[PDB]
């Protein structure tokens, strides 16, 4: 089997797979490790975007009541170290003591406030498992088979604690660890005792490669079989060459700007609110992404499923309330930083320096501040920033509630001051069943969201890969690189 040379944007600071959760570290610790229920996303022929969930490492599972589901796990499946999985290890992945509770806080800085309301994991026999949550929750199937539900072995886990852990990875997956260069490759190897479909390379090697035109480079040149994160102005040079061809999709995922709202400027709405305003969505689409991102109507994408709502109206653009904004806001001219980790998000500084334009044009001097990889700095030296979220359920729970609301990143470590009114929809949303009342809930927090901006949600960027046509392999609609029944050799 040939070995696979991936040339990426960037990699995580851990392996840890959870600490992972990022548009860098899916793409490996999807290799290492299973989820209890996964995704088909090439189900009935679909383009890499079917919404099916088929059994993984649960081979069944049944909802008991509003608070707790029942998993049957595959039998004699074994980790990369030879140990076998039990319900020992699938309680111990979502434990207190691992991810939810006070202790895991530490070792998972955002294990709580990305995690459901759980309680204790029941271990029911060798093969059977109960994963519950102390108020209703209509959304353990969907969280099971997310990014935060990869399985994790106890003993070994716990010898070596989550630092090591994510330097040092033990997985089900269909690769394991090779090695960890902290900030320049990670090397995985074929498990050739995996329980799944058989890994089809020898080794994968992911190099970070942080100029998109130096990746490029290297793929013409022949030094990597697959390169991430390209735009669509990159097509037609790639697609020249007739070894090598561009592979692109629509992904869960909107690009946006947010604030430290613990900054005098941004603790009010009225600035916040006026560089929302002058972005001119259509104009950076057509210029930037050749038409193939998408602006969606709000916090609001098609993955949702009951929780989308088709008729939204389009998120508001009005120069002239954005120049009234700015002059009732008191600012004074003084420039406002944009950091940004170069071109770690596809397009983030040619969309930077449109908006700068836009933002001139209102009367507001916005500067860029660029750091490197893996070094952002501390929050009080950040104004603006750009960012992403991963759209992982198949609700609109995630991301506007563990990101934004009011036990998230947003409002406890960024300032955002949100209306007691948004904060209470957060709470009904987590405990109701889908219907009528939940529904408009989440069109309520929504117009909230976009009335406060906390953030302002640019687009759903298509993502961009580039690779040589004899590596057969499909992108999916998710910030990950799936390669089960997807990665063959010509
Ligand atoms: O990298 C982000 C992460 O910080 C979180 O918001 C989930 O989505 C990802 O895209």
């Amino acid at each position: 089997r040939r070995a696979l040379r991936l040339g990426v944007n960037g990699l995580p600071n851990s392996l840890e797979p959870v600490n992972a959760i990022s548009n860098v570290g899916p793409r490996i610790v999807n290799q290492i490790f299973d989820t209890l229920i996964a995704r088909d996303f090439f189900a009935k022929g679909a383009p890499g975007n079917a919404i099916d969930l088929v059994p993984a490492l649960a081979e069944s599972w049944e909802r008991i009541d509003e608070k707790s589901v029942r998993f049957k796990l595959r039998q004699k499946v074994m980790f990369h170290d030879g140990v076998e999985l039990t319900a020992d290890d699938v309680a111990y992945t979502f434990s207190s003591e691992r991810l939810w509770g006070p202790e895991a806080i530490k070792k998972i800085p955002l294990g709580k406030s990305y995690s459901l309301d759980f309680d204790e994991p029941v271990v029911e026999d060798k093969y059977t498992v109960t994963l519950r949550t102390k108020t209703p929750s209509y959304l353990i199937e969907t969280f099971v088979a997310s990014w935060m539900s990869r399985i994790v072995p106890k003993e070994y886990y716990k010898k070596l604690g989550a630092v090591d852990f994510g330097n040092k990875p033990v997985g089900t997956g269909p690769y394991k660890f090779v090695e960890f260069v902290a900030g320049d490759r990670v090397v995985l190897e074929a498990n050739d005792a995996y329980w799944g479909p058989k890994p089809t390379a020898s080794k994968i090697t992911y190099q970070i490669v942080a100029e998109p035109a130096t990746r490029v480079a290297g793929l013409i040149s022949g030094e990597y079989d697959i390169i991430t994160t390209l735009t669509p102005d990159d097509i037609q040079l790639i697609n020249s060459y007739p070894d090598l061809e561009t592979r692109g999709t629509l992904i869960e995922n909107f690009h946006m700007f947010t604030f430290n709202m613990n900054q005098e400027v941004f603790k009010d709405k009225k600035l916040r609110r006026a560089l929302a305003l002058a972005v001119n969505r259509p104009i950076m689409v057509e210029a930037l992404w050749k038409k193939q991102a998408s602006i969606p109507a709000g916090f609001n994408f098609p993955n949702y499923g009951e929780t989308f709502d088709p008729k939204r109206k389009a998120m508001e653009y009005n120069v002239e309330e954005a120049k009234r904004l700015v002059k009732e806001s008191g600012y004074d001219g003084t420039p406002i930083t944009y950091h940004t980790m170069g071109n770690y998000y596809a397009n983030a500084m040619p969309a930077l320096m449109m908006m700068i334009e836009m933002w001139k044009q209102i009367g507001v001097n916005v500067v860029m501040k660029t750091y490197a990889p893996g070094s952002f700095p501390p929050d009080n030296q950040t104004w603006m920033r750009n960012w992403s979220n991963g759209q992982w359920m198949t609700d609109a729970y995630a991301t506007i509630v563990p990101e934004f609301g009011p036990n998230g990143q947003v409002q406890k470590r960024w300032g955002w001051k949100a209306p007691a009114e948004f904060n209470e929809l957060c709470q009904k949303v987590t405990v109701l069943p889908n219907g009528k009342e939940r529904f408009d809930a989440y069109n309520r927090m929504r117009d909230i969201f976009e009335e406060e901006a906390p953030a302002v949600i640019l687009y759903q960027p298509y993502d961009v890969y580039a690779a040589r046509k004899d590596v057969h392999w499909k992108p999916v609609s998710f910030e990950m690189m799936e390669f089960r029944n997807n990665l063959s050799f010509g």
